């Protein structure tokens, strides 16, 4: 007899799960995730902000790195997200349980997070993770100021409907540094043209390349560091090769155009 | 280097995933799940009721069996649950999307279902599944009548806080048959004594053995058919060896007492 | 002493609460709400669709009109919404409890509906109503076909972030009739310029006037019938004076421009 | 013509809305609500806890009193609830938005809070308020320790399914003071016998009188101070006349027995 298949776990390259110590980006901003997944800690005189958590199993590691940075569970005030896929919002439910953190997200990201990434537009139920509730819904261009660090939301729908770039100005050498944490612009295996679950997908991606291109962007970071040419394992040279927002947007668009062409042929 | 572990899928014995054709229990009541997981279809002149769905991957199989029984997606009106673990409520979200079915459950089951079984009192995040919302909250002893089949809820907290027995009266040979679909009474690997997440666990199990013992119970069925000595693969003899509610309750209590003793020693 | 003020009820002009009998718009489409609030019943060989319900207290009236049309609670399959304010989505929770109806809405409308219209961007908590959950999230341009009546979503953010026009093709005289149920385009008392809760409000309204202008639109209907020059109390002449989508959009834009000017002056 | 009735606001005696300054109960515990609604602030070296908020319109007043006590919005860590009716959990949604506070409640209270008290077992939709999500679900007898103040949940179902007494030990004069914040035990206008929405109502009330009777209870407080003979307007004598838990339970039971008799006659 042939039974139905076993459930399949969402497995990822080992590097995405490889713990790293905190890597400083600017005076208040640290990469505290893994070698190949971004989780940004921003430390304020009025508590901390986390942008992304990576995979579900990273919760304790993130907590460890926060502790090394001087941040206790009570000190974590806000979680922001690029997009609510398992490899970026994975540990959010657990972080909410174990810290003081509240989540702010747009409606699309909130709805996807609340269903734990199940019924994904492209990936079905294959990337389900523990669901969490958003505490605050943000609109496009809305600001959240935490201890004078002002975070601005820039919607960049495509990779998910709720995909968001987050921007803020930190310092280095008494000089302002405009950090752009731009979301993914990939469409891996997606049906792009005439997708019934996402009829305006192509229009949304096109608008998003333009949005990303135009961001205040002294330093670009991305959920997958490779997408912006960061190498978190490279120490003092980790960001040396980083793309500009312009170059990231252009590369993503050129890739997308190729994908569209391949789809038409397939 | 040592990366964090990959996520682990909730895997189960093959028999739990082995499709079977509909097996009739009484005039209106059919087992439509797998060889080792119960999913009961109750067919009414006013639409159908499903009690449990088994594992997440069983959704399509259940839909196939409903079709064989004369039940289209539109005809499925109500889903009831024993308890909201992945191996019983697994396909509920998908069934809601693909049919007309609404879910009725107690508060505890609703809350656990809404978080997709994540943050389980005993199993942590190991048995997460797609979350779903309950459409109706039921109280202990509350009835839901569907086309003259009256279903009564009997709370039997223990295996989960929201564990419920469902009872209804069907017919065979113009004679009433009082069917008791009693939930699990196991506590696999549970910390029973002084559990901070479930301080009254032992008291709740004791009350539940008494509840199960007293059910109107011409025929007992259970989420795992083996627990009540059903053999779904045995055709005309499938229920021949079935326990009474009294015997099921007594066996569960004797097992529980042994577990309590082993725990004290361990 | 001065106590805090009593809670204030959301009160409305009497005409918004004045029951009317079903008024036919096309072969399958009926106005079944009140004299001054639209609630559209669309009747299909495969069940019925309701677009809007009006105020919370209209639930029973709507049920009465459905019954007069041949539609039992079981027959109501789908609820669609213009926007999730109390005067349009008011009875949705109750309708879900009392019928087979499931709700399909965009993420913004779902989030606002789920909080019962509380924490409104402009109206605070003044228009709270019973919350309800969406069963299906729709994307811009997505279709929902019910018994061959195909409903297309057209996002028209402004009045609320989740404001939606719904379009479908019915018949009259063996001729197709393209019905456009366009949402409100008002901004009553709203802060339009530099609104921190809605930074791109003006851009969204401008885009929405263009969206409405371009709809397939043999017949325009609106949540407040007066907005499209319908007079539901006028019998055979109820729609005689109805605006085109073009004229509705233009009037709304001219009004909006005046409001923007008044705001700058104020 | 006769339109449907306007929505009716939930109005209350003026005294329930009469602001008062903080009134100290024990070293760490203050009444910060109104003259006739309890809202208890418990202040810890590790942040503050609020038990109840009273009516929806009390949010700002509570925030004012917290400020007078040395408690900023960031310092408020936890909200606990007696039961999730509008006159006790009314401002919870707003408090969550305006402070760092997370909510811990049992499943029943969470479900009722999440629907903003709509579809109440006895009161229909008449007492709807802004909905809020619970951050943590508590079981009967579960403890939540905040800065060494240990709060224990004691379920006392009846007034609502999720009705809870909260107990903790504070100090006065270097002596322990066991504070019992016991929920309401009233059943105003309720159908007690054979209520289809609450079939075991009488059994639950009986169990709850016994639970309340047995609480660790040097000092009893109740959501409506009059129920335990507190007079918050009486300064140094505010609690002089307070009932014991035993006397509160007995009075509630005697009242309940009278109600049951009146119901049988009616
Ligand atoms: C470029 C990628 C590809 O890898 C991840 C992704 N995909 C995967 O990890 C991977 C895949 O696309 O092959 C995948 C594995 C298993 C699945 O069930 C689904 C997706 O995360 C869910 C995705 O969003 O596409 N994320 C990105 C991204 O840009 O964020
Ligand atoms: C007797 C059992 C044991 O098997 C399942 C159960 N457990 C398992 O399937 C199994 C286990 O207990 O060993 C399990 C595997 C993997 C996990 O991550 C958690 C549990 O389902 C979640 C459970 O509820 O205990 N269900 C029952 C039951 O009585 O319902
Ligand atoms: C043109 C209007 C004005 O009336 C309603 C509205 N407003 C009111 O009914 C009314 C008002 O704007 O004066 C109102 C009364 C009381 C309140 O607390 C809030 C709003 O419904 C909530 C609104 O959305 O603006 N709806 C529309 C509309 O276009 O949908
Ligand atoms: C003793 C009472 C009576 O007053 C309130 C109550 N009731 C009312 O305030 C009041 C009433 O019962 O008459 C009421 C007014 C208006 C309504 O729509 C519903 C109830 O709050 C909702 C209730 O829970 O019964 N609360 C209690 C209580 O014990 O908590
Ligand atoms: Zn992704
Ligand atoms: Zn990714
Ligand atoms: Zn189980
Ligand atoms: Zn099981
Ligand atoms: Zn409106
Ligand atoms: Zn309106
Ligand atoms: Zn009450
Ligand atoms: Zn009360």
């Amino acid at each position: 007899e042939v039974p139905l298949p076993q459930l399949r776990a969402y497995t990822v390259d080992a590097s995405w799960l490889q713990p790293m110590a905190p890597l400083q980006i600017a005076d208040h901003t640290w990469q505290i995730g893994t070698e190949d997944l971004t989780a940004l800690l921003v430390q304020t005189p009025d508590g901390a902000v986390l942008l992304d958590g990576g995979m579900p199993q990273m919760a304790s590691h993130l907590l460890d790195n926060m502790k090394a940075r001087g941040v206790t569970p009570r000190d974590l005030r806000l979680i922001l997200l690029s997009h609510a896929h398992a490899d970026h919002a994975g540990p959010v439910a657990e972080l909410k349980r174990r810290t003081g953190a509240k989540v702010a997200a747009n409606a699309e990201s909130a709805v996807l997070l609340a269903r734990g990434g199940s019924d994904d537009l492209h990936f079905g139920d294959g990337i389900t993770y523990p669901p969490a509730n958003a505490d605050r819904i943000v609109m496009d261009g809305e600001v959240i100021t935490v201890g004078g660090i002002v975070f601005t939301a820039h919607f960049m729908a495509g990779h998910t409907p709720g995909s968001t770039a987050w921007t803020w100005t930190d310092t280095r050498n008494g000089k302002p540094v405009r950090i752009a944490y731009a979301d993914s612009l990939s469409a891996p295996g997606y049906q792009l043209q005439g997708n019934p679950r996402y009829p305006h997908l192509i229009e949304d991606y096109r608008r998003s390349f333009a949005t990303v291109r135009a961001l205040p962007c002294d330093v670009l970071l991305t959920p997958h560091p490779g997408a912006s040419n960061w190498d978190y394992a490279a120490g003092a040279r980790a960001g040396a090769k980083a793309l500009t927002c312009k170059a990231y947007a252009d590369a993503a668009e050129q890739k997308f155009d190729g994908q569209l062409a391949k789809e038409t042929a397939g």
